């Protein structure tokens, strides 16, 4: 069907490194969660391991439908390009101004797309690469 | 080249920037190499400590005192290209405390077998942070 049913879920575009550790948190802690993939090596991966995943670009209004994004209570875009994840999170947040939307970024230029286009939080690597390194700093 | 028991910074964009500022600010001795010559201008406009060239050369390391540095904090991308750098350092400089950067789990796995005493994976801690803001 490259369909789900569905509602109330995680909806997660990519499951690559970033991805990949969310999913595994998000089903150790009993949260719905849907996947959406381009890679059909992943969605593969996925299926074999009864988690839910739709094969497609999140960007593909149709592959959203497929997972139900019209229901889902967080929208998480882990997707390196910003640019690319603010075209995404500008049409999810057209259509729903309930849901929840983050998103990964690596310029602050993204993070300020993304923002603009609706988002409630967008994640920079590099910030989080300082702020972590700071506390290993200060730790005694 | 006047300067021990200093944080050495390796980088001052994205990631070095962020970091030399809170050490700047906590009165941490502070030596930046760069191969970026604007940022090396900028820095010693400010008084701040620069070296202008590549981290991995010797004579680079030599002028920004690694030797008798307390700290050596990578904050480059390419990880496979930190990990030498953590192996040259950390064969001149047994004790020193070395954290780098990393963006894949080989590049983790292999820094780490260079002798880094820590690593900090961009990717892995963009899904900590989302997952603190889920749960
Ligand atoms: N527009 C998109 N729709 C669905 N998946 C995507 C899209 N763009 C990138 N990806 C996937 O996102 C993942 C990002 O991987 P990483 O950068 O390793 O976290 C990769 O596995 C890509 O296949
Ligand atoms: N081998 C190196 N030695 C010194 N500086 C470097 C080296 N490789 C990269 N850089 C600098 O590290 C910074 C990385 O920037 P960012 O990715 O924005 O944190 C850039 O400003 C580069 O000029
Ligand atoms: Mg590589």
């Amino acid at each position: 069907s490259n369909a789900v049913d569905i509602c109330n879920h995680a909806l997660l575009v990519g499951y690559g490194r970033v991805g990949s550790l969310l999913g595994e948190k998000l089903l150790a802690s009993d949260i719905p969660l849907v996947v959406i993939e381009t890679s059909r090596t992943r969605v593969d991966e996925l299926r074999e391991r009864g988690v839910r995943a739709v094969l497609g670009n999140a960007a593909n209004e149709e592959i959203m439908q497929l997972a139900h994004l019209e229901c889902a209570k967080w929208l998480i875009l882990t997707i390196p390009n910003g640019y690319e994840a603010g075209e995404i999170v500008a049409s999810a947040r057209a259509k729903n101004p309930d849901i929840e939307i983050i998103a990964r970024a690596h310029y602050d230029d993204e993070v300020a797309y993304i923002t603009e286009r609706g988002a409630n939080q967008v994640v920079m690597g590099e910030r989080e690469i300082a702020r972590t390194m700071l506390e290993l700093l200060e730790t005694p």
